[PDB]
């Protein structure tokens, strides 16, 4: 059925969209299924099944319910490009507080539109909040300030945060994972459960809380510097959540400032990144995404972007949230990818398709993480820009050969090299950053050609 | 990094593995991309990065890591197939009650092993849960049993229950929305919150949910017979879906045993799943999944199809998920997914790798939606088998010619035409309603009944 | 705090300016200033609201978004609700 005279308005212009501030703007690439409608058809259908309609007319709808009806006002069929206006007033609202949520925009935007039959596909790269609608989302109520605070660190770019994950993935026992803990915290700062860690049978959460505590005391006291843990809190239920982070808070009582909770928010879903943002405001929230790349990846032509995820993130109010190694690492990503981080550490910045304000919304770190060592850091710096952020090596720390300590001082070197704007080979007067070349000579090889002559 | 000899080993057995009960078994259609590792060097990383590994060597591993290692037992690379064993000892458990959670199948199972670069693309397609591991999990504890009781029906084969969604999907204010829900009770059962209705300003929930209230007492008045609604309470707060679900159910006071609650599964994610499943366990939960498409269709090779989906929500406690049209309707579906449903509903079931036994676990119903009407119904019966099941139609319902009692009519007639074996345009013969719905979806009707007119 | 390990005014009242409040042979005491150093100062909740979100609200900058009128509902006691909220419409 064609419903293009309703759903279609091209002739609406997004800066005055944008002006209005009663309409989100989303942005797909979408392509019609072949023996179907025509493109703007399609498109209109697929406006209809994104906000008031369906797939045929019926009689209960009146003119009100047509004066809410999303429209797409731009469309790009050589490039497969498709931008959809939502009325602000489709979004549900929470009756408690009247805050906005992303479940609604999810289901609306990104929702049912991906099963339709008469679609092949469609993906989206960008979305435009207004003011009235933006302002209504938590966003994030701890930064990475608070972890330089914690580090003695300035509050205005205090610089690199040296991190690990703890490998094995899983494992290791209470004591064990203590022990690696606190070797690495000899030279590191910061470390985080590996996202499946909890309470396995072998790895009982308690003990190794209370084992890992004491450790981070003894690493205090050896380095009489401030250490960081991120602890997974996920679980299906609410109050499983809730139980695990206030063992662990009360658990590390004087150090509780120095604790963050990690959430794997895309598998477990929205819900559980709200239920620690808004039970622990105070605690920095760190988004783990794992699974995205099932929609994210550029493989994928359905769903949504990393991009978008992060945005969301942003909104949702994670302190940070892996944005990738922009194929600098082991996973799937750009340099490009550069952009997703300045659009959640700034406040004005530009996406593929939209322009955002954020209106002093707080910052959502860029974590970057996967398959990273010493060796591979200088150039994922020089295409960033910065190191104000929280970097984590698991087998880039544990993997090095002189153990999780030298690993974390190579890191550490590998930053200053970074902001020394030096030559790796020639900076590695620094043992640990040169035994990295030892202990992962494929990618030594491969970085610095002749860096075995030197 | 090559990891095959650690974390492959094809010489093991499936149906021992299965006989052991100490394994989760995951079938993945996985292509290597080029330019990397071989099958089962991919596979072998694959593996690493979905247990206990990563894409080095660390000194930190010892004997009792290498004790609970993942490992591929069976791979065919011509049909791009593995099979992946994961220890239950891996799986993240609750600390309050010792009981399972899907977030840590889903993060070890599926989690960044869809991000490896060395990886073009996988998606599981089947799991085996042994029971030690499947007796955690909460499993429903409401089923269509209580729709049936309530309706006063037998609770074994209870019979069709007619439904719609209440459409527009969104702009109708509480009273207009209100006499929808009126005018569909007159000849239906069943009416659930299309998914993204709520709290909109120019709806407020509570007005609303008053306004169905009162429709529901006057439609149980009118027709002498119990009627249910689908509340969605979906929400990214915990506490805003007990205030929704508490307000309801306070509300609708003696009828509240006629109340589902609705939650968006698979974008709001399994807690909030979880969530209606414990706080209102006496309460329907009705499993919506929009987005699911996203990864489910055969269009995409990441993620895992709605079966691994819905066999999932059986273990998170859904009363009824959406289990699509199985190609009658508007939506992307095959008739195949008939097996689906069959998953979810009986005690034992063949996946497309793995049989599951249920050991009891309640079953879920098949929520039948996405285009469906009374003339496209006798063939889905046709392909499915039986009718034991909850049937929505918004467009089929309130698209009916004369309304959406007629339309609801229609439906019922046309589950009573299929249960009758008759012929559908030789019965619409003697049932105006189901007539009817040849002239309002006449296109439907030039297929699907070549010569209805000249009858 | 055992819960959370965050600090409490009422403890740096207790001790500071508590009991010495009432000592015999002091005749008056007055604190004036006082420093709180890092360590002790992060452990203070801080506010985690301020004028930005009003501004935000009220559409202006959320720096230096400047003057917000305001009033407080007079007569301190007596109006009754609609009154009450009539004198709320007009100074609005
Ligand atoms: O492999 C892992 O699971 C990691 O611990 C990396 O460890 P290694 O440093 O040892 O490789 C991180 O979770 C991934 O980087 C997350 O993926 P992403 O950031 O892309 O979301
Ligand atoms: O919004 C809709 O389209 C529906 O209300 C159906 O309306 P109609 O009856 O008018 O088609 C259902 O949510 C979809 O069927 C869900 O898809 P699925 O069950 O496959 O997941
Ligand atoms: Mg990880
Ligand atoms: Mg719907």
């Amino acid at each position: 059925m064609d419903q293009s005279n309703r759903y279609a308005n091209l002739n609406l212009k997004e800066s005055e969209l944008i002006a209005g501030g009663r309409h989100v703007l989303c942005a797909y690439i979408m392509k019609p299924k072949a023996g179907f409608g025509n493109f703007i058809q399609t498109a209109a259908h697929f406006v209809a099944e994104s906000s008031t309609g369906t797939n045929v007319e019926v009689s209960t709808t009146d003119d009100f319910t047509r004066g809410v009806d999303a429209l797409v006002y731009e469309v790009d069929e050589a490039n497969s490009l498709m931008k959809i206006a939502y009325p602000i007033e489709l979004f549900d609202r929470n009756v408690i507080d009247g805050r906005a949520m992303i479940a609604s925009f999810l289901t609306l935007t990104i929702g049912n539109n991906q099963g339709m039959g008469d679609v092949e596909y469609a993906k989206m790269y960008d979305f435009y909040v207004p003011p009235a609608y933006l302002k209504l989302f938590d966003g994030p109520s701890t930064t990475i300030k608070d972890l330089w605070r914690v580090l003695g660190r300035p509050v205005i770019n205090g610089g690199f945060i040296v991190g690990t994950i703890i490998k094995p993935k899983l494992g290791l026992r209470p004591q064990p994972f203590a022990n690696a803990c606190y070797d690495f915290w000899l030279g590191g700062d910061f470390i985080k459960n590996d996202e499946p860690q909890g309470n396995q049978v072998f790895a009982p959460f308690k003990d190794t809380v209370r084992a890992v505590a004491d450790a981070m005391r003894r690493a205090q006291d050896k380095t009489g510097e401030a250490k960081l843990f991120s602890f997974n809190i996920t679980a299906d239920d609410h109050y499983e959540m809730l139980a695990r982070g206030e063992f662990i808070l009360e658990t590390f009582a004087d150090n509780a400032d120095h604790i963050a909770f990690l959430v794997d928010g895309y598998v477990a879903g929205p819900a559980a990144v709200t239920t620690a943002r808004r039970a622990f405001p105070k605690q920095y929230l760190h988004y783990h995404r794992a699974g995205h790349g099932a929609v994210t990846s550029p493989q994928s032509k359905r769903g949504y972007t990393a991009f978008v995820l992060s945005k969301m993130a942003r909104l949702q109010g994670a302190s940070g949230i892996h944005t990738g190694t922009m194929g600098f690492g082991k996973a799937e990503g750009e340099a490009a990818d550069r952009a997703i981080a300045y659009m959640i550490t700034e406040d004005a910045a530009d996406g593929p398709y939209f322009h955002q304000e954020w209106l002093g919304m707080n910052p959502t770190t860029p974590i970057i993480s996967g398959g990273m060592n010493a060796l591979r850091m200088p150039g994922f710096f020089d295409n960033l820009g910065h190191s104000n952020l929280i970097m984590t090596a698991g087998g880039g720390a544990f993997g090095h050969v002189d153990g999780g300590a030298a690993g974390a001082k190579s890191l550490r070197q590998a930053e200053q090299c970074w902001k020394q704007g030096a030559d790796p080979v020639e900076f590695a007067d620094h043992r640990e950053f040169a035994r990295a070349f030892e202990s992962f000579p494929q990618d030594a090889d491969k970085l610095y050609p002749n860096w075995r002559a030197k």
